[PDB]
């Protein structure tokens, strides 16, 4: 099924929840870490 945080989503306390292919990246203007696409 689907048990993970999609892309471009807030991951304040869910850094290890980001879906496959994403990483909890901290922002500056947003002030809230979000799952970003990794290479």
């Amino acid at each position: 099924g689907n048990e993970c945080i999609r892309k471009w989503l807030s991951c304040v306390d869910r850094k290890n929840d980001c879906c496959e292919g994403l990483e909890c990246w901290k922002r500056r203007g947003n002030k809230s870490s979000v799952c970003v696409p990794i290479t």
